[PDB]
């Protein structure tokens, strides 16, 4: 079938000229709306929640390893460090490794994330160990954005990551204290503004992390609590056709709104 919601969602991805793929899960009554949902998208920065949060499965049997210190060096640097180019010839710990990549989006602080779980394939396997047998990493960043059309590679669909998002921050993928830091990062985050939580109704509060990459890509996942209701997760990922394409973070905005509109 295709709802009314889903109606919506076509004529907004027609008249952007790209591909959007949507994936509601309302905890109300764990009902889902998917637009585009078993499609591939490039994860870009979305990806750095799954790192995160498989650090924080490692932290709970080390009790320290959050406070472990990780040497930045200047050749770590990468294309967007903001938080890591102050730390140069010192150190970060994961806890602030994870903070920087999650808040900021820092891409020095996801490859120490990376690294800390063996590679791009260590993600890949915790996701697996949660349930998620969609979700891969292949590659570090930068790379992980080039978001070629067609390219397996740092992909996932809508619908997976709804779920797992749900898992990590509402459900029991990660220990009590685990989940709670992770959604306290989330709530935290700089970059999400004018992404899904530009869509909702501003009574309401949001935790997200965004990610956008080449062909013009541009995404958002997020946890929503509603003004008076259950909470909900909810996953953006946007494409386009040309390689230098600009971000759409409005694109996310008006599917979150028509989703919104549609509870
Ligand atoms: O690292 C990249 N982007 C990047 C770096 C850091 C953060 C983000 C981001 N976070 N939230 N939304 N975008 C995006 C990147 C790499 C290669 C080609 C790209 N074209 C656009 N961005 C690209």
């Amino acid at each position: 079938q295709t709802s009314a919601v889903q109606q919506k969602l076509a004529a907004l991805e027609k008249s952007s000229g790209g591909r959007l793929g949507v994936a509601l899960i309302d905890t109300a009554d764990n009902t889902q709306v998917l637009y585009r949902g078993d499609e591939r998208f490039p994860m870009c920065s979305t990806s750095k929640v799954m790192a995160a949060a498989a650090v924080l499965k490692q932290s709970e049997t080390q009790k320290q390893l959050l406070n472990q210190p990780v040497e930045i060096k200047p050749a770590d640097l990468v294309n967007y460090n903001p938080i890591a180019e102050k730390h140069v010839n010192g150190t970060m710990t994961l806890a602030e490794l994870s903070a920087a990549a999650l808040q900021y989006s820092d891409n020095t602080a996801m490859n120490k994330l990376i690294a800390q779980l063996g590679g791009p394939g260590g993600v890949t396997a915790f996701a697996r160990a949660i349930g998620d047998e969609t979700f891969r990493l292949d590659r570090t960043e930068p790379t992980l954005n080039t978001a070629i059309p067609g390219d397996p590679r740092d992909t996932t669909t809508p619908r997976a990551m709804a779920q797992t998002l749900r898992q990590l921050t509402l459900g029991h993928a990660l220990g009590e204290t685990q989940r709670a830091q992770l959604v306290t990062w989330l709530k935290g985050n700089t970059t999400g503004a004018a992404s899904i939580r530009a869509g909702l109704p501003t009574s309401w509060t949001a935790g997200d992390k965004t990610g956008s990459g080449d062909y013009g890509t541009t995404n958002d996942i997020a946890v929503i609590w509603p003004q008076g209701r259950a909470p909900l997760v909810l996953v953006t990922y946007f494409t386009q056709p040309q390689q230098n394409a600009e971000s759409r973070r409005d694109v996310l905005a008006s599917a979150a709104r028509i989703i919104a509109e549609g509870l």
